[PDB]
């Protein structure tokens, strides 16, 4: 038993991290097959990042201006093209360590693992959630640009995130692997407002089920309507709970023998009454970085 | 910026996880060079685990009674020997993916990453701390026995943990890679008391420095004696703060420009006054699973 914030095994993603150098700027890249994916603002200097014209800047760049290092190995760049906010550098060598992989774009609330890298070398791995306002509260330093987020679906790595930028708030923004930003953000150093962040309600409910499974049960009690609890959730800046959310919580409801609405009733008084100084699974706040599938992955131990 | 509980890259450890089967029992093992390390209670049935005589039980076992699977590959066992609580199975093949590695025994308070495995296949990775009473609050299911904890010191994997058992509390106990249990625990299913757990004080102080580095500073204020704050710590079941602990907090003190004693004064009122409903780095409790080296690893981004 026990419940921890668990990240996927990062082995298959480690073998795809490269070092990309252009001009003086250096950030991380993703080498799959004979293509290297990296953020496009590698072609920018510090004066460029205030308002870069990426088409005009890339036009001054040629294949030999791109230094792709794969460990001690250095790959020959034979092509380049800008797809949205990522650069796609075609190289002569295909990556021998390429896993079976897909490119996916997650929806808000979904979770993934981040392999934080610097100069193409891995440094750490952690689990996090795509906030409703399409940001992530990550751990990123200067040079972590190019690190990727991913999920693993039985020997298949689903890349969903490439880190681009830090917002002045201290939170982070990025794109999918096709270059399209999550949220209303642009790769440019100006004031950028992240929206009002809400709590992933379906995740908090899945996390309370994981606590019942693990023995902590004091928060159980009432029932409530979906409509009635949503009005409770709206006041506490929780994102509304739809019927599909109830449907996905079905297996947890059947294993626990607690109807979804009864759990929503127990959470509604958690919201209105605080926690009185107690803890759930060793946390004094309500955790929302576990999806209903995350909870049953860990409680079932899928590999 | 940002601060997350970060686990080491688990790639090098993934290539050493095997499946070990003996009788009907199956758990994980560690294949380094031509030796496979696993918990010795793999030779036990469910009636054996009440009070097993491991010498008498192992004497009935021969090399062919041991099924070591390395993925689809299955290795030939040509020797076996019991070192304390681990079994050492010599195999014909040397592991081609063996990293540069050491066997170390950590002291309490030190942290490491756990690669949770089932049937020799990795499932997740998380960061945790060896509690002062030599247990870990982990995430382990039936079959996770044999998973290892480790630190990585620049391309060198230092194995320090092998998970053996769940205590009736729901916490976990294990050994070093030489078979000696952390704590007063024996591989046998009886009532086993873990000692009074204390809070790793040197870790909480390193975590408050990481918050100052990351912008959250409201908890700063006074100074206090080492002796005077230790008496504050003793009442709140914090382990005493020695001078070496102050010495290790030096670099964080010089980067932050806050003397260690002033931080101890700020923590002492955190202990006496609670947190008033606020959060530090997004946590409503005082985190103690970050060592002073963990904090500067992440704030420096070592790879
Ligand atoms: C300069 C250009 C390129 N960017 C980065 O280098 N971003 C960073 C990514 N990760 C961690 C960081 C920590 C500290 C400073 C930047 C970090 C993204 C960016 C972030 C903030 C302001 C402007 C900006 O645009
Ligand atoms: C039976 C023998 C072998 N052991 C395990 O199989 N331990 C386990 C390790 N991890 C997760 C577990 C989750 C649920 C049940 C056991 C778990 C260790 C052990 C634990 C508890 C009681 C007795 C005992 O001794």
């Amino acid at each position: 038993s026990g419940f921890r914030k668990m990240a996927f095994p990062s082995g298959k993603v480690e073998g795809c991290m490269v070092q990309v150098t252009c001009g003086t700027t250096t950030l991380n890249g993703l080498w799959l097959d004979d293509v290297v994916y990296c953020p496009r603002h590698v072609i920018c200097t510090s004066e460029d990042m205030l308002n870069p014209n990426y088409e005009d800047l890339l036009i001054r760049k040629s294949n030999h201006n791109f230094l792709v290092q794969a460990g001690n190995v250095q790959l020959r760049v034979i092509g380049h093209s800008m797809q949205n906010c990522v650069l796609k550098l075609k190289v002569d060598t295909a990556n021998p360590k390429t896993p079976k992989y897909k490119f996916v774009r997650i929806q808000p609330g979904q979770t993934f693992s981040v392999l934080a890298c610097y100069n193409g070398s891995p440094s750490g791995v952690y689990q996090c959630a795509m906030r409703p306002n399409f940001t992530i509260k990550g751990s990123f330093l200067n040079g972590s640009c190019g690190s990727v987020g991913f999920n693993i679906d039985y020997d298949c790595v689903s890349f969903c995130y490439m880190h681009h930028m830090e917002l002045p708030t201290g939170v982070h923004a990025g794109t999918d692997l096709e270059g399209n930003f999550y949220g209303p953000f642009v790769d440019r150093q100006t004031a950028q407002a992240a929206g009002t962040d809400t709590t992933i309600t379906v995740n908090v409910l899945a996390w309370l089920y994981a606590a019942v499974i693990n023995g902590d049960r004091w928060f159980l009690n009432f029932t409530t309507t979906l409509n009635d609890f949503n009005l409770v959730a709206m006041k506490y800046n929780y994102e509304p709970l739809t019927q599909d959310h109830v449907d996905i919580l079905g297996p947890l409801s059947a294993q626990t023998g607690i109807a979804v609405l009864d759990m929503c009733a127990s959470l509604k008084e958690l919201l209105q009454n605080g926690m009185n100084g107690r803890t759930i699974l060793g946390s004094a706040l309500l955790e929302d970085e576990f999806t209903p599938f995350d909870v049953v992955r860990q409680c079932s131990g899928v590999t």
